[PDB]
């Protein structure tokens, strides 16, 4: 029954891709921000100049106050709330009703994004991180816990606005083509992931494989860049000026400022490599690879001037925080969250990244030794 929950998310570049949800009794509609980087579910619920609507407690009969309070800090954004419970469900999801700790969102800084149409989060990643503590279930464990859905739901994130479907206890192979790929989820608290190997334009980075994922690897659909620690960032960016050095840029623009434009229809994409990501696999030894083009990490943008060019962000940033898989890697494959048997999937996805003459891949099996030496402690 996933065909009702194909492409049953939405969102505009950039500002994160959301699916429609409801709380409370009568249901109240809002849409919410699919966001595997944290596990708070937490939603409007006071007025806002970017909020089109938000969650009114008062006016749910199924509303229950935990008389506690909250607050989350993101990467920059932030909120604080009042905890409490209520039923949820997902009109384009499975057909089921749950009741899930909520956090109303009372005061915010920098949190919700004018224009985005979403008005919540629903952080689907461990309790290990959910504010205050671990024993604030997350939303995602509720459903399973109280219904009869498979621990597991699947990402096909599409890009530009921007669609997507994210498809709720199970897989769907209508939505990718080949073989799935799968790498250990490390650690269930984020979905932590090892990099074992990286290569650009077939050309390994050679670096300590530690550093990649110093201080860890992440996949984080609410997170938009791949953000690289800060030694693999600058090998990354050295490599990447040195296969575009035929064309000169903006140093604003590598670190992600300055956007850069081209004649519509002339940026030349053969110039900037491919950057394949090694994922460390499922038996002794083996692990696979996954191709990103520079489709996926040059980033259109607007064009705020009159002419209507093609114009490009660099979304690779860098990070003191570990790797971070965000939304522009995940584009164009189908990310299996598979935490029954804690292993997360990829597979080229249907809506894939399309470029003259190369292409998104996911590849296998390749051998790699020592792979539990990438692991930073
Ligand atoms: C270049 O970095 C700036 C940046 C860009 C983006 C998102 C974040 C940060 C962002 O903060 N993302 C967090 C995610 O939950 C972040 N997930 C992580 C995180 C970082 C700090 C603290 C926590 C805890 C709440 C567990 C989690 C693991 C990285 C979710 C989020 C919160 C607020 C607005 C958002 C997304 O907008 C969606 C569209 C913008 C996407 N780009």
């Amino acid at each position: 029954s996933f065909v009702e929950m194909v492409d049953n998310l939405r969102g505009k570049s950039g500002q994160g891709y959301y699916v429609e949800m409801t709380v409370g009794s009568p249901p109240q509609t809002l849409n919410i921000l699919v966001d595997t980087g944290s596990s708070n579910f937490a939603v409007g619920a006071a007025p806002h100049p970017f909020l089109h609507r938000y969650y009114q407690r008062q006016l749910s009969s199924t509303y229950r106050d935990l008389r506690k309070g909250v607050y989350v800090p993101y990467t920059q954004g932030k909120w604080e709330g009042e905890l409490g419970t209520d039923l949820v469900s997902i009109p384009h999801g499975p057909n089921v009703t749950v009741r899930a700790n909520i956090a109303a969102i009372t005061e915010s800084d920098k949190f919700f994004i004018n224009g985005s149409n979403w008005e919540g989060i629903l952080g689907l990643a461990y309790a290990e991180i959910a504010r205050p503590d671990d024993s604030l279930e997350p939303f995602f464990d509720s459903l399973v816990k109280q219904t009869h859905v498979p621990n597991l739901f699947s990402l096909q994130l599409c890009g530009a606005s921007v669609g997507g479907s994210m498809i709720i206890g199970g897989i769907d192979h209508s939505l990718y083509t080949g073989s799935l790929w799968y790498t250990p989820i490390r650690r269930e608290w984020y979905y932590e992931v090892i990099i074992v190997r990286v290569e650009i334009n077939g050309q390994d980075l050679k670096m300590d494989c530690k550093e990649y994922n110093y201080d860890k690897s992440i996949v984080d659909s609410g997170t938009t860049n791949l953000r690289l620690p800060k030694k693999v960032f600058e090998a990354a960016v050295k490599s990447i000026k040195a296969a575009s050095s035929t064309e000169k840029f903006p140093d604003g623009f590598w670190l992600g400022e300055q956007l850069v434009c081209w004649q519509a229809g002339t940026t030349p994409w053969n110039i900037f490599p491919v950057i394949s990501l090694y994922l460390m696999g499922e038996v002794t030894n083996q692990s696979f690879r996954i191709t990103i083009l520079p489709q996926q990490y040059l980033r259109p943008v607007e064009d705020v001037a009159t002419s209507q060019d093609d114009c490009y962000k660099f979304a690779i940033s860098q990070s003191s925080t570990g790797t971070v898989m965000g939304a522009v890697i995940m584009e164009g494959f189908y990310v299996v969250f598979d935490r029954a048997r804690k292993r997360i999937g990829f597979a080229v996805s249907a809506c894939h990244v399309h470029d003259e003459f190369r292409t998104a891949a996911v590849e296998g099996p390749f051998v790699t030794l020592d792979m539990e030496d990438c692991g930073y402690n």
